């Protein structure tokens, strides 16, 4: 005699109106929002729509999600109606094998996203000629070989299926494609985790496979723009496979061919808002949150997203002072971006609420279907793909203020690690008492220079391309210096005239010390 | 309470008018009430008691109404009236050519229709072909191509993928790309390409979809080729399953019993068909349901007057009471008529008395199996109705805003839509008396004008010249800059050998002296 015109497990009135999970004696109760009790305990008010299973169009239930009986791997946020479950695989390469038909260097993988499947960008290792090291003419071709492992860095688990992905040499040089292997995996790949595993052995990349006596090849031209730009690009799609689903009698959660994330995906995408946020470790990540969509009664029925609650229930921000913050960092300390639909919409919101600046009237800007939003930290710059490759001097600068030790075979400092992960390397040199300057690590590939202590502290050292000794200083009047290079500034190959020194190279000064001073 | 169609609305409700409104989060099924549905900007719906899909598409009334659907259908086809459906083209990126000292050219394609789905692609004329490749008369060229399949409908293709066959000349066809079944588990929605533009492209190798055999080209036939600089990319209607709702769960799951080649040729034999480039100047085809006299069940559908149709298939709205498109009044736009349809116009033109249909817009029936043609009046067309270029004035007043000028060109803020009748820019250099000495002087170097990532547009002098800056003998000698419409550039040299760009037809878009720039 309950309305439950959706029919999944929660009354209409309870979803438009606000309800929540609650146990009492080792029993759980949907109660009605009851601002007295359920505040004091620190329940969340849930709110979804009485007219659709899933609010976020996904394969889970809105009941199923508030109320725990639910895969367990489904993310925590998304236990929440409004914030989607989907996976987000993309393929992590570790490192790379050259040779002619060796070398080798290891790889750093992150996702990527551009203002437009997930694609993944590969930076090779360009500290320590590779045409050389191979022994290879304008008549030889290269063979390629990696290992990698998938990533899932949404909010739901893949099972039987694996993903395709193929290896791009530029805009759409494609050396080779992963086929989207069968079911090769019936173990599972959970949010936040590598397939294989971190402590098993990675997977191997040996050539295009549809046919496996044939390697991955690349001719002269080829191998130089790899050369050149020391970097691959990995477009991964989303041929995940069926979704495993609960079982209400028992409590099983088996893996259900009727139900398959193909069918899903499509629905989530287009009728809720994406917000991706590099709060967390610099790296992109990206979530969906269920919003209005005006024309469509349907996505009407779905509650009311303010900008600022989404932030709240997606990612993690809250209020400790009535001011908006992520862990310790105020709204503030990061900026927006959106395309030009949002952009206007946004633009169009502020206008009808006379408001010139968007972080005070946070919680009135209300959230559409569709709507695609970058929230990062302001104090970074990004590449194309969104990547921190620097920041601003006095940003470097005041990231090397703690110098723990000063020696003349290194430096023992402590660095963010925010700060270091938009570090490319150090560039050493001795400034005579008057004018004289004298780089000494000076080649482009090497300014690998710093070793990073398990116990957080950072350590240069000086004397790794200066032949194993100690800086021998004749006269203890001059000055040492250490320079930084942001991944921005840093040069991974010689320019048009095969050039490999420094003296080309924006670096920001972090160690100025005379000699009696160490 | 009747429903002969079974689709949960009601006759009366759907015969009459009716419109879905959420409450307080709960939608209802509304009979239209004039006063208070007007003041909420809902729309007045209707359509046919005896029709479970009143525009026969595969989503019934109801599901489109209440948004019980697809999200992927697209907005105008959520009204019960304007008919859901796929419609896809080829489009290729760019080409390359060698011999079994290779030509590396970028393309553009246009999705044309004529008097199906087909579009036609341009090869890059800008820096001979048959010569740059030592190509003999009994040699034969390779062709490798890039493209991507795009959806300018109003519903999605799900498993399957179109088959299209590469063609030049008027049948040379040198290939033709297998119907994939099923191995496209990915989705191409409407307004989509597929491949997205952040993935490679589909490859065109092989010119049959088993053997590997490349796709071969005679001397003849590439000599054609470069005297033509374009091809043609047919395409068949052959798309996948359909996409269905259930009501249960709400979850869209692709039906393999409903399939797209059963519903298309009934949607396209009882809807009026009208093609529209207004948006971005290429053309957008909707179908809308009209009514077939000789149809009782079709008679059951909504009376449908032209200017209604425009109003719900593309965007058209009354602000005066003034029938218009973003701003551009309904009489900037050409109405062209299949000889059936020009009739039938004709004939209530006649019943009306009247001799310009720009009036008498709201009383024009549409029937089913109409097809109409509205164009931009400002431009102009070719064989295939696609923007090849303009009237001066128009293409002077789309560069009259010059964000900054220098000797080294131009940053000027153009209508990205505009910018696709224009090949390139001549720059010269004018003496006090009256020399023209025109400094990138060859047919094929035009292509100075490159586009920003903050979408303004840049023409470059510094391009064909010598690398360096442009440099006047006089602050008094003027600047020019020319602009080269489709429709009037050259693709090759002239009758006796010249390369200059003496007889181009340009239009001049720019000309300030050295001291006023
Ligand atoms: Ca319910
Ligand atoms: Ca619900
Ligand atoms: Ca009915
Ligand atoms: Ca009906």
């Amino acid at each position: 005699t309950v309305p439950d015109r959706d029919n999944d497990g929660i009354p209409d009135s309870l979803e438009v109106e606000g309800y929540t999970v609650d146990v009492k004696n080792k029993r759980t109760f949907l109660s009605p929002w009851i601002s007295n009790i359920h505040e004091k305990k620190g329940l969340t008010k849930y709110k979804s729509s009485p007219e659709k299973w899933s609010t976020a169009s996904d394969p889970y239930s809105d009941f199923e999600k508030v109320t725990g009986r639910i895969d367990k791997n489904v993310s925590p946020e998304a236990r929440h109606p409004l914030v989607a479950a989907y996976p987000i695989v993309h393929v992590d390469m570790e490192n790379i094998i050259l040779s002619k038909n060796t070398i080798s260097k290891n790889t750093s993988t992150s996702r990527t996203h551009t203002s437009e499947s997930n694609s993944s960008t590969v930076a090779i290792d360009h500290s320590l000629t590779w045409a050389e090291t191979m022994g290879l003419n304008t008549a030889d071709t290269a063979r390629l070989n990696a290992n990698i492992r998938y990533v899932n860095t949404g909010t739901a688990p893949i099972y039987n299926v694996l993903p395709t992905t193929s290896l791009v040499l530029g805009k759409n040089q494609t050396l080779a494609t992963i086929k989207a292997k069968e079911n090769q995996l019936s173990q599972i790949l959970a949010p936040n985790n590598y397939y294989p595993s971190k402590n098993l052995a990675p997977i191997a990349l040996n050539a295009q496979d549809d046919f496996s006596s044939t390697p991955i090849t690349m001719n002269y031209n080829q191998f130089l723009e790899l050369e050149k730009t020391k970097q691959l690009r990995l477009d991964t799609d989303q041929v995940y496979g069926n979704i495993a689903t609960y079982n209400f009698e028992n409590g099983r959660v088996r893996v259900d061919t009727g139900s398959n994330w193909s069918e899903v995906l499509p629905q989530i995408q287009e009728t809720t808002a994406r917000i991706i946020f590099n709060g967390k470790d610099l790296n992109l990540v990206e979530r969906r949150i269920a919003a209005v969509n005006p024309s469509d009664p349907l996505e009407t029925t779905k509650p009311d997203m303010t900008l600022k609650e989404a932030l709240k229930i997606a990612f993690g921000f809250n209020e400790p002072n009535g001011n908006l913050q992520y862990q310790g960092k105020d709204i503030t300390e990061f900026d927006f971006n959106f395309d030009q639909q949002t952009s206007q919409n946004i633009k169009n919101q502020l206008a009808e609420l006379n408001a010139t600046n968007i972080y005070t009237v946070l919680d009135k800007i209300k959230l559409n279907a569709k709507m695609n939003i970058l929230i990062r930290d302001k104090r970074f710059h990004y590449d194309r793909n969104n990547i921190a490759v620097g920041a601003d001097e006095s940003v470097v600068k005041e990231a090397h203020r703690e110098v723990i030790n000063s020696s003349t075979e290194g430096l023992l400092l402590n660095i963010d690690k925010d700060i270091r992960k938009i570090l490319s390397g150090y560039i050493v040199e001795i400034e005579d008492t008057e004018g004289l300057k004298e780089v000494i690590n000076d080649r482009y590939d090497m300014l690998n220079i710093s070793s990073l202590r398990q116990d957080g502290k950072t350590f240069i050292d000086f004397k790794k391309y200066n032949d194993k000794l100690p800086l021998y200083i004749s006269n203890p009047n001059y000055k040492v210096n250490v320079y930084a290079v942001t991944k921005e500034n840093t040069i991974i190959n010689p320019s048009e005239n095969g050039d490999t020194s420094t003296n080309g190279i924006k670096r920001i000064l972090i160690f100025s010390k005379k000699g009696y001073e160490i």
